[PDB]
């Protein structure tokens, strides 16, 4: 066991073992605190969260482990991954406390994509790395839900991460009017048309893709019905095959009550765009999600002949996910919490 060390930092008291020095405020939500540090053993700069209230009901206690299952997991150069997780208590009868240990990110993809000239050589390194993260992520049957510019962190030498995984974490508020929250997501999930699956992060790569082909948002609607508009003027109204689909009666005969219009010619919405990128945004943003091309498919694609190599696009160990189906106590969720603590092993 590690010697801790107790300090007041915005309001909060901050547990932790001696190596993490220098400890500095760097936000705060609902998930949460959060503090840069210096780590003494590793050398890294690190971000250590200081979980909000884990156990407070069976919600709250099912959520933090499910969190920690997922980032104990997740081992590949384009995803976020676990440096270590603490709790001061010394037994299961004294524990509530939980801080989760990261690599500090710097800029995300909004602080490039904004302020940045980019050549189609950037866009190809870009989209590369996020499809070679997904690969792996979707291997291990696990759906992000939630990618965006400002999920996505990146350097210096354009080397880039997934982070901020969606933990079925998200509001009706805060889904609502004119939102970045709202415009990268798929319209199966977006109107709750269906049972979606993995090809919704697909949707969301295309609007990410396309927003750097253009310095500016795909799909920017002021609320859902004005960005459903927006999506089916550039890809046309659904068909018969696709209208069984929809699981609604009532969201099936909204889509009806629309003028029929055609999926419009890419290259003259994408001017002056590489014809390979074309073609592949022409893939990934179908409306029927049984089309999409995979993550898998997509690296294969001639777009990103310079940098794809199919001996260095590893796929995951196998993921247990059989807890999300279990209806256990606030404490047992606790217990199985506190086993997963203990037992993590950091990474070389
Ligand atoms: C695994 C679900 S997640 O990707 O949403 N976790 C977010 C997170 C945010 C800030 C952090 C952190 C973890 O550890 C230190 O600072
Ligand atoms: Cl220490
Ligand atoms: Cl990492
Ligand atoms: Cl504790
Ligand atoms: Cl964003
Ligand atoms: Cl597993
Ligand atoms: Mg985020």
């Amino acid at each position: 066991r590690p010697t801790f060390y107790r300090q007041e930092l915005n309001k909060t008291i901050w547990e932790v073992p001696e190596r993490y020095q220098n400890l500095s405020p760097v936000g705060s939500g609902a998930y949460g605190s959060v503090c840069a540090a210096f780590d003494t053993k590793t050398g890294h700069r690190v971000a250590v969260k200081k979980l909000s209230r884990p156990f407070q009901s069976i919600i709250h206690a099912k959520r933090t482990y499910r969190e920690l299952r997922l980032l104990k997991h997740m081992k590949h150069e384009n995803v976020i991954g676990l440096l270590d997780v603490f709790t001061p208590a010394r037994s299961l009868e004294e524990f509530n406390d939980v801080y989760l240990v990261t690599h500090l990110m710097g800029a995300d993809l909004n602080n490039i994509v904004k302020c940045q000239k980019l050549t189609d050589d950037h866009v190809q390194f870009l989209i590369y790395q996020i499809l070679r993260g997904l690969k792996y992520i979707h291997s291990a049957d696990i759906i992000h839900r939630d990618l965006k510019p400002s999920n996505l962190a990146v350097n210096e030498d354009c080397e880039l991460k997934i982070l901020d995984f969606g933990l079925a974490r998200h509001t009706d508020d805060e889904m609502t009017g004119y939102v970045a929250t709202r415009w990268y997501r798929a319209p199966e999930i977006m109107l709750n048309w269906m049972h979606y699956n993995q090809t919704v992060d697909i949707w969301s790569v295309g609007c990410i893709m396309a927003e750097l082909l253009t310095g500016r948002t795909l799909f920017p609607g002021t609320d859902h019905i004005d960005q459903l508009k927006l999506i089916l003027r550039l890809v046309g109204t659904p068909g018969a095959e696709l209208l069984k689909k929809i699981s609604s009666e009532s969201a099936r005969n909204y889509i009806q009550s629309l003028a029929q219009m055609p999926k419009m010619n890419f290259a003259n919405v994408f001017i002056g765009a590489n014809p390979l990128a074309v073609d592949l945004l022409e893939k990934m943003l179908v409306l029927d999600s049984d089309k999409r091309i995979t993550a898998a498919q997509a690296l294969a694609h001639a777009y990103f002949a310079q940098y794809h190599d199919p001996d260095d696009e590893p796929v995951a160990d196998p993921y247990d996910q059989s807890f999300e189906s279990r209806d256990l106590l606030i404490d047992e969720w606790k217990s199985l919490t506190y086993d997963e603590v203990i037992s993590f092993v950091p990474p070389p």
